[PDB]
């Protein structure tokens, strides 16, 4: 496993961040086993994207197996960012702090409110958590430009963005600019279900014809080569998948694959 500075916060994160999301098929013991496997492969960055009791029980128990300061724990809030408020803070206290048995979160990752300002009551609550040392930073998940006035908010330490083979110029520009301005950037959607028909496009044959590599592993390897990303979010349903994803971190993408990735759009256009 490889590790990267999380922006200018002074802490480091594994190159992969494991997303944990509600799934009735996974009970507490399964979640514990998944987190243990991730930890044993050097993943120290986890994003909780759910609030089911089985998930919180199993993940919280697994997190407790290691010293807290070695973990980077992010809580994802997917509600409409302009509607967040005291109800959100109460739920966070119940699910994240009580549910995971935590005294602090490293990051709270919200959506872009499409403005320079956050809702007042919610922001006051975040300021209380930060002053109480219960929250180290706020992150903004965006698929567009973020208002510079929101990024200038003293709470904000990070942004998240899709990043994959198909990312266009604007998405790449935003990621590079955020990183150059000392925000940590979390990559998402390295190979999302809705993009995978790319493997059928002329010019992209290498995704499925490179000896020793699968399409998904090439796409993860590509995301791992982007210097602007502090970490790449992944989801795994079983221990074998976690082991395979972590293994990609230590593989070198072949030079010929990198060349074909760079030529692929032109070849597809032609
Ligand atoms: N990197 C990243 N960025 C994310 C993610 N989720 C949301 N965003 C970003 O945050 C913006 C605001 O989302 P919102 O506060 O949920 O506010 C949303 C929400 O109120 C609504 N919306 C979006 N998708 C749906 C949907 O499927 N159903 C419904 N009912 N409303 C939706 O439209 C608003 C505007 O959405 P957008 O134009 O997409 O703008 C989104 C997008 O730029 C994520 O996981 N990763
Ligand atoms: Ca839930
Ligand atoms: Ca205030
Ligand atoms: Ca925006
Ligand atoms: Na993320
Ligand atoms: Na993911």
């Amino acid at each position: 496993m490889r590790y990267r500075p999380f922006g200018s916060t002074g802490v480091a994160v594994s190159a992969l961040t494991l997303r944990l999301a509600d799934n009735p098929r996974l009970r507490a013991n399964d979640w514990r086993a998944l987190v243990f496997t991730a930890l044993e492969n050097g993943v120290n960055s986890f994003q909780i994207d759910g609030d089911a009791p089985e998930l919180l029980k199993g993940a919280g128990e697994a997190f407790a197996s290691v010293e807290r300061h070695l973990l980077f724990l992010t809580w994802r809030l997917r509600g409409d960012a302009k509607q967040l408020g005291p109800h959100t803070l109460d739920a966070l206290k119940r699910s994240a702090f009580e549910g995971l048995s935590l005294d602090y979160l490293d990051l709270l990752l919200i959506n872009d409110p499409q403005s320079a300002s956050l809702p007042m009551a919610f922001e006051s609550g975040l300021q209380d958590l930060q002053k109480g040392r219960a929250l180290r930073g706020l992150g903004v998940a965006s698929r567009g430009d973020i208002d510079p006035g929101l990024l200038a908010n003293d709470l904000v330490t990070a942004v998240s963005s899709p990043y994959n083979l198909s990312s266009g110029w604007a998405e790449r520009h935003r990621i590079r600019q955020a990183s150059q301005n000392n925000f940590a950037v979390i990559g998402e959607d390295f190979w999302p279900q809705a993009l995978r028909e790319l493997a059928d496009v002329g010019g992209y044959e290498f995704l499925t014809n490179t000896p020793g590599w699968s399409a998904e592993d090439i796409c993860l390897g590509y995301a791992l080569t982007e210097p602007s990303l502090a970490t790449v979010r992944v989801t795994a349903d079983n221990r074998q998948e976690i082991e395979r994803l972590a293994a990609v971190v230590e593989r070198d993408l072949p030079t010929g694959v990198c060349a074909q990735i760079e030529m692929a759009r032109f070849s597809a256009q032609e």
